[PDB]
């Protein structure tokens, strides 16, 4: 969807693209012929002077051949005079195919990658900037205890420090091509050019291919690509709750006057969505790993959606999340004015404890909390105001006491410890 | 699904497997606390001596409380006297219930990934068996060029010794509890605690957690083991192709005389829609990240199906993949004789080639190599007898030349190679 | 999972069961031989008489069978003497079980339709209760314009009614049986046989059976559940939303005094997490599609999953989110003050438009709208009272004409021709 | 996927397409509001002679919106002069996004519909032509009993005929639109309009919408293409498997000599493949049904991959599987002669069946049946040469009695009554 495609990315996954890494791989393997002794002095520079991608000869070919490897290795054949002899020597189509998108892969991995960890570099420091800021806790949509709003956004830095590792681990796991013929096992091109042309392409070779790089490999990318969307769903799902009229915490970046009361979180709405693209990426990439015996091209037509699809997605969608993170408006007296919305009442489970603390029983205690807890909630007194006033409470308990188990400094006071977990 | 449930693991997921991890917890954090100097000396070992699982109280109190956590701790509570102060002190319910479910989740992947190293030396030894066997390689199901069987099973192998690193990494990511109270900021108990109760059960802590532990986390586990089914399906359809009528290359064990001829490979059929299963838990262990936020508790009813389910269905597939595998019959002869089930053409390739370094152009040798492979399959003669007939031919090579270019051995000269790969 | 698991629902998924429909399946086809003249007057009420469902013994022989209906036909023919000649006669397994388990889904269905149509009747009343009390329609979360609460209820019930008419199409779908024997075509057991037998137990024949009936209907069928369940989540997170501390519109129903502040909607969480399981058997159940030539079984392990958990998980949902719905808490008084929340705002457009209709432009509007919108955002004073202290307002527009703008009287003037609709 | 779009289909789902419908609905609404005497006579001509769709204009104007329907009214609105006061009146942008969506979901439909109708016919004919032709029954891909490959193609025209009814079905689901407003209530464009401008454009009302029509009709439609395609599936793998070296039974049509040996499925392989995407896409069509109270935009992310990519990529399907069965070859000799692969052990149970019959009891024949079995599978004697040569067979059965089971029109007999069934 050309809507959500962005520079680098987005290059990557153009024909011409395509037909450069084909030509990548194919010079990778006269070179290592080449240099191995099997093919004479001088192939490879005349083939990179001669070799030029023509999108159209070789689309011209293939309708002709309807095989899109064979188109190119006649274009190309047709620059490069007796050459040919020596180019796509003893390959399969799917050498080219493969390696190709592992370089690719590992490519758009590489992007991702950058983005994610500029992504990290912003969380860290909106999650430094509010670390004292007070916040209401939230447990099933309904108010808990307090907290720190900075602590919040640690929870997603830290989600997506986990997913920066994720990444690198799914480049390696695609970082595999294979030079092994037509059933995987060097009969027609030998494993010496196989080590050393992928070795000029920053790959490794598949330790055993049959006729395709084996698909648990995608499989583990893509799976890895779903849960990096999903940490961002749950970052996109948050601002949509705290951007709602009767929160009003947060407010996503806009258009750049706008009026006041209308301002919605459409492009969080959007991340939400492209996450439920991601997540159905998944499972046609596990199912493409039962291929039949040496191979099935089924995989193929899976995979002209789900690589550039998932890739650019990801990376629109780790960009986006980027500068809603970075420009988002945080009200910070509006967190701190919400978490008296209650009128108190988020510090019953203190006064219930203090209750029983001197002297007093778990349903004693209780029943002194709920019934001043009733009325507050159905009037505009506060809760300490009601305890203050109720003769058994104080028989108990000091004003100074009762006062300071409605301080918000009681729940923040590890929120150090937790971020010096990250200064590692 | 019981029938598919297998002793040490499916006693991992019953209700008093499930009692005793959550003592275990409760039992780590008094011990905690005490060697901190917090609660008085002696409580843990008091509490260990008289808390005892009973299920039936538990599950009595739980129909008046209808929350499960807290029916158990009032059930312990009532057996461990005046020493109930200080249990459960300060936690919420998912400080049990996420640290018990890393337990578990860490002891099921163990026992998976020990079945799964049990399965690679099978496959190791299975490979080896077959290292020279020869076998045709089979490409869109059509047969194309000669390879080892014991190749293929390496193909096996490099697949499961990739899930068993996977795997391993999937136990690390589920190995984080979390002792950290109400909304995960240490207010109500205190991050000693956390680090001290958690290293004494084999457990990191979650650097920062919520209510609950961050359900990334447990998506990336499941998500892997789907990736490890669907390597067992991917061998599973290799043996119900080779066990067809038509091929009868392999034939899985069985029952223990049997007809010849209705000989089913029903064991892979059911490891083939198991795998479907396995993938299925994906998408909901996905959708499971975004929980709203300090959590909501959509996850619990997900969980209570995917956790015991993807992890007693995985075990069922290793071992029973590993026993098919381990005593499968493999036909050698009736590979070797499938070879040739097309009377010479797998090697047309070759013929071809030679008649092009012979003089011959790609068109020409195409031509003669064409009219003799339709002579060829419209007949009962040969492939070679028909070259060795024809004129053109005749004058080009040799029947020596032209005879060794029907040697198997040409495509198994780098088996070896591949081999020692692996022997790292 | 048996916290789930309500009865009749639950009684239909028991190996007793199961057993007692192959039974049934049994004696149609033993009658239907018998009303043909194929088999002797009277065999059938002898089998009916001495065919006894024990369940320990079918088990028992299954051990050294290893095939479940085999070891059934065993039993039942050590119980019914000379009779067992006449007994599954002609018949495949794949007759029993497939025919079985359109008996269930059928009979599952016809419970689930009519715990649907109760919920429509709770929807109805529910929604006509409500009718026309005020409440604020939010978009993207934000506080859009007035609308009634009855019609948002209504909503639900039309989504209802068309998940009945679905699930009265999905019953029919898989009203198919077969008693076609080996590959279906009717070579070992008459198609006069099936027709009569498949008539008796209220099924019709599958017009072209293979071994098995075509598994597109349970899939159909499994489809159909997932939409159903998908407009219960549609309900339960509007429930939570509504719930949410600053909210406070609508309360579910709770154990049976509770604290008021900490009121939590956990049996719509639990709604949601059921609504992803539903979802995650649709993928299995389209992957049993593509079954090899006259049958693989790969489908059958998916089913024993899928068949009793998608009927149960549904049933469970239906029956609570009608007890939901019908016993929630609705603050009409609560619905009424939000909308006043943003202190007028929200008939922001109808006074840009009298604006407008007064001579002004678009933008000149725009102007005085947004600039007393900012005010009264960022005040305590309300929008009209602003507007009527505009002096540009002030010589376009009358106080009458003013104040009118603010009568929720123009967003309800429709509820009633929506109602309309659904009536008699 | 470019490469998988075809004509009308294709052109369907452009910008231009896009706009043509936006104005269609714009046009219907001014349209209604003109028959009702709301705007003056005469207006939607001039509006239809002025409105031209400038995709360039609207992109150009989104830039500063960034709202694409209010950018297309303003480019409209630049073209009609005073009659802008009329065009887009009281609506919503989902009134004509959701309604257009609905017109392009019903035209797709109905694009597919009469290709599948066409895929019926050609599957009707090519059952019939082989409707007598011998071929062997698999059941586990392992040879059961005889039967003709007429009756198995007619199964897959019972599907299709079964994917008529279902995509009829699925046509009326989404012939709903909606023009009523920002909550879907009617507050500023009346019911009355809505229900004659749907009309016009061949639409009904929703009953009850939101700002947006409700989603659950969207993931009814998608889930029956979804079955659509599994269906095809389960044809390309059958072709797949029959096209095999071993079994050479069917060959798919191809490129237009060809090496008579290396003739592979790849047109079945990519069906394969699409349908993996087609279910793909059903997921996140369930999860987009829990919008957020009167709707967010999460859905429209999803629906621009999915709509055009599913209702393409199955228009695609059906064409490709229509030629696919149209043109294959079908090798009659070759299926009649893999009946004889086993040597007559397809008969196996007629000769048990006959034994017992002839007193024996079940072991007895068992043994009798299994020795000669045995012989014959490790022999080139037949299994009725065995048998005849067996000195306890011809003590109980005559040699023609013998041979009579050995005839393939025992297992056709009922072929005529299935087809039948489909008759006029």
């Amino acid at each position: 969807v050309e809507r959500y495609s962005l520079s680098p990315m987005k290059d990557l996954w153009t024909e011409e693209a395509k037909y450069r890494r084909w030509l990548e791989v194919e010079l990778a393997v006269t070179r290592a012929y080449e240099e191995l002794g099997m093919i004479p002095k001088g192939v490879t520079e005349r083939i990179r002077n001669n070799a030029k991608i023509d999108v159209e000869l070789f689309k011209k070919i293939e309708e002709k051949t309807n095989h899109d490897v064979v188109a190119f290795v006649e274009g190309i054949g047709s620059m490069i005079g007796e050459d040919s002899r020596f180019f796509h020597y003893g390959l399969t189509s799917s050498d080219v195919l493969d390696t190709a998108n592992s370089l690719a892969l590992v490519e758009a991995g590489k992007i991702l990658l950058e983005s994610l960890k500029e992504f990290c570099d912003v969380l860290w420091e909106v999650a430094n900037r509010y670390k004292h800021t007070p916040t209401i806790g939230r447990t099933h949509g309904v108010h808990a205890e307090p907290t720190s709003f900075g602590l919040k956004v640690l929870g997603w830095y830290s989600e997506m420090k986990r997913n920066v590792q994720r990444l690198e681990r799914a480049i390696e796991e695609v970082s595999y091509g294979k030079i092994s013929g037509a059933v995987g096992n060097y009969a027609n091109v030998p494993p010496e050019v196989e080590e050393k042309a992928l070795s000029y392409l920053g790959l490794k070779p598949e330790p055993v291919s049959t006729q395709v790089v084996p698909r648990d490999r995608h499989a583990f990318y893509l799976s890895t690509l779903a849960i990096v969307a999903a940490g961002i769903e749950r970052i996109a799902v948050e601002i949509r709750h705290l951007q709602r009229t009767e929160v009003l915490e947060v407010e996503e970046p806009f258009r750049k006057s706008a009026m006041p009361h209308k301002k919605n979180p459409i492009t969080c709405e959007r991340l939400t969505g492209l996450s439920r693209m991601m997540r159905a990426y998944v499972d046609p990439s596990l199912e493409n790993i039962a291929l039949w015996h040496e191979r099935d091209i089924s995989h193929s037509s899976v995979e002209r959606y789900v690589f550039p699809d998932a890739t650019q997605t990801l990376y629109y969608m780790i960009v986006t999340a980027t500068n809603v993170v970075r420009n988002m408006k945080v009200n910070e007296e509006r967190m701190k004015k919400n978490i008296d919305l209650t009128k108190g009442l988020v510090f019953s489970q203190r006064v219930l404890l203090k209750l029983i603390e001197k002297g007093l029983t778990r349903k004693e205690a209780y029943d002194i909390v709920q019934r001043n807890a009733l009325k507050t909630w159905n009037s505009e007194k506060h809760f300490l105001e009601y305890l203050l006033e109720d003769e058994e409470v104080k028989k108990l308990v000091t004003k100074e006491e009762l006062e300071e188990l409605f301080d918000i400094s009681y729940y923040l006071k590890h929120v150090d410890h937790i971020f010096e977990r990250f200064e590692k």
